[PDB]
């Protein structure tokens, strides 16, 4: 019971890094994809 | 403590799903985004 008590907080410590790595991911992917694909393949559209 | 063991895996299974595999579904976007640059705008400066 002292044992996994100091598991609860390397989980908390897996979990917290873990979920701060996919907000820093899911908006810069999804960001990426909205903002350079609208630039991208659209204005290579209209310049072919 | 019977009790917590399941708050450990379930939780735990939460983290190897929710926080990882969703992270890593994330790890595609970044690819796609990295394709399209790399492909696209190297067209997109040489049709330029």
């Amino acid at each position: 019971l002292d044992n996994i008590r100091e598991q609860l907080e390397e989980e908390a410590e897996g979990k917290a890094d873990i979920q701060r790595q996919l907000s820093k991911a899911n908006a810069e992917a999804q960001l990426w994809r909205t903002k350079y694909e609208s630039e991208g393949v659209a204005r290579a559209e209209e310049l072919e």
